């Protein structure tokens, strides 16, 4: 009832959506994964008439419900989604997109990943993004790949008009005291990329991360932070 939803409000299969700003949206999910459930952020923004999809909802049926869910609370279509990096929280759920006529982006670094590993995978590849540092728009955000970090491909997406930064799964919640899934990580690199990411927008309001509470831009130095303590 307004607060940010949790697993214990968001059973699996269901989706709950976020005002963070005007006219932009996260979408947070649950997800089983390896005998334990984890909450998952994505985030929506308004292209006009259109809706901009970050990230699907982690699974083909909680993406499906997520549709359901933007055309019951919001009511306009979502034209394109962007993957974020190539976990199945990011690309579970492409394939019910892309037959729900979205069409869906990714880096090729994310494709490449996410072929590689049995993921789906997005149609379109954005290119311009490959050196860490490097920013394209696309429609009402702009993305930015920090370096590697969470993973080797995770993108940032930030949101011009409201000062929203969504990190993604390379940014973690403010209650974090681990890493969380580091499978794929570069621990070495993932604060340089941090780095990255505060010197490019330091004027970010909110920032959201991957999985967990959004707040402000000390969710940035706190996800250093418990990095280095992990690396160690
Ligand atoms: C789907 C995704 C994934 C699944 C389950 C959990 C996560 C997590 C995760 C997020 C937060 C916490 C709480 S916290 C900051 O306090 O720790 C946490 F405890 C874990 C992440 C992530 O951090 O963003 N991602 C999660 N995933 C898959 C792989 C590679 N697959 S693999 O089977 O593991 C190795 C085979 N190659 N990596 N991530
Ligand atoms: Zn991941
Ligand atoms: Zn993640």
């Amino acid at each position: 009832s307004g607060e940010y939803p949790t697993v214990n409000e968001i059973p699996v299969g269901e989706v709950r959506l976020y005002q963070i700003a005007d006219g932009v949206w996260s979408h947070i999910a649950t997800q089983s994964f390896d005998g334990a459930v984890y909450p998952s952020n994505g985030l929506i923004v308004r292209d006009g008439d259109e809706l901009l999809l970050i990230d699907t909802a982690w699974g083909a049926k909680n993406t499906a419900a997520l549709l359901a869910e933007i055309e019951k609370q919001i009511g306009l279509p979502v034209t394109r989604a962007v993957s974020t990096h190539f976990h199945d929280d990011r690309v579970g759920g492409v394939d019910v997109l892309r037959a729900a006529g979205v069409a869906t982006y990714a880096s090729p670094s994310t494709r490449r990943l996410a072929e590689a590993e049995g993921n789906e995978i997005p149609t379109h590849s954005l290119e311009g993004l490959s050196s860490s540092g490097d920013a394209v728009r696309f429609g009402p955000v702009e993305l930015f790949y920090p370096g590697a970090a969470h993973s080797t491909d995770n993108l940032v997406v930030y949101v011009p008009s409201a000062n929203v930064l969504y990190g993604g799964c390379a940014v973690h919640e403010l209650s974090s005291t681990s890493a969380g899934n580091v499978a794929d990580a570069d621990l070495a690199e993932w604060p340089t990329s941090v780095e990255r990411i505060q010197k490019h927008y330091p004027e970010a309001e909110v920032v959201i991360p991957g999985h967990g509470l959004p707040g402000g831009l000390d969710l940035l130095q706190h996800t250093a932070n418990v990095v280095k303590a992990h690396k160690n």
